[PDB]
């Protein structure tokens, strides 16, 4: 159960949402939306080994709900959560894996987007 969304979006929320959407909406040459696998982690019952391999689980739905509850006090705090999520993907998965490679690309999209705001 996620925190209740706020009525209007603060300016900070709008700025954060611009970053969130840039990462969510990014597509490769073949139009594949790289974010799909990062939207929601499987549960502990579904992927138990994962949760003992990384220190702090993160997915985009967690970030989104925190963002929509007006809980992020600045851009860097959300960027940190995206970095942790991509770092976690590169920890658990092999460098030869698609998920790992997509994590490197979206990490770049993330930092470029912040840079350009």
């Amino acid at each position: 159960i996620s925190p209740k969304k706020s009525k209007y979006m603060t300016p900070m929320q709008q700025k954060l949402n611009e970053v969130y959407e840039a990462v969510k909406n990014y597509t490769d040459k073949r139009g594949r939306r790289l974010s799909a696998i990062f939207l929601r982690l499987p549960s502990r019952s579904e992927l138990p080994d994962y949760y003992l391999t990384i220190k702090k689980p993160m997915d985009m739905e967690k970030i989104r709900s925190h963002m929509m509850a007006n809980k992020y006090q600045d851009i860097d705090s959300m960027v940190e959560d995206f970095v942790m999520m991509f770092n976690n993907a590169c920890t658990y998965n092999e460098p030869e894996s698609l998920i790992y490679k997509d994590a490197l690309v979206l990490h770049k999209v993330l930092l470029e987007t912040r840079r350009d705001l």
